[PDB]
């Protein structure tokens, strides 16, 4: 099994072991600790055997809507990242991380909806996502550093 927590500075260390490990969008240490600082609330952890083996980081914006089809300012949340070492997928920690944070999201920052990119090829997360009623909003053509469309993910809060 596994529980959650909200994400403290010493896992910073492991969040970015678990980033490098599973993605090619490698930020900096100090790119982590801004959203730690800022959204925290919304930002978990997911622990095994006592170390951090899954996280979501949040961000929380003001400004245009990607669902409401005239241009209306909302909050909303954005998933900035989000991953789980390999030997615990299909366990249902990301999907746990992903409730937890869209609830802290409306409970804690009151945003109405949520949003986020993931490559076109990216099945597991895609299917994740539409899981949990986000819905392909459309394509970024080129979104990727290596030429790779992305979908837009979202959904109401
Ligand atoms: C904004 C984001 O950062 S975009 C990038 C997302 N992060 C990554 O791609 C990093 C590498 N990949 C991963 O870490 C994982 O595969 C994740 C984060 C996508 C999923 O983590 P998991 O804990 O395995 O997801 P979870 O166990 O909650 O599964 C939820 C559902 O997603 C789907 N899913 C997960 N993995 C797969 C898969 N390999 N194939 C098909 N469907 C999958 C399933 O429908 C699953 O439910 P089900 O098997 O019971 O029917
Ligand atoms: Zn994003
Ligand atoms: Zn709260």
């Amino acid at each position: 099994d596994f529980t959650l927590r909200n994400a403290r500075m010493d896992d910073i260390d492991q969040i970015i072991k678990i980033n490098r490990l599973t993605l090619p969008e490698n930020y900096p240490y100090y790119f982590f600790v801004e959203h730690l600082k800022e959204y925290g609330l919304a930002f978990f952890v997911a622990i095994v055997d006592n170390s951090v083996v899954g996280y979501i980081m949040p961000r929380i914006e003001w400004g245009f809507s990607n669902i409401k089809q005239l241009p209306s300012l909302v909050r909303k949340g954005h998933v900035v990242s989000i991953a789980v070492l390999e030997e615990y997928r299909r366990k249902g920690i990301a999907t746990t991380l992903l409730e937890a944070s869209m609830k802290s999201m409306k409970n804690d920052y009151n945003a109405e909806e949520i949003y986020l990119e993931v490559r076109v090829s990216n099945y597991p997360a895609i299917a994740l996502y539409e899981k949990l009623n986000f819905k392909k909003v459309k394509v970024l053509k080129g979104y990727y550093a290596d030429g790779e469309d992305a979908y837009l993910m979202a959904r109401p809060l």
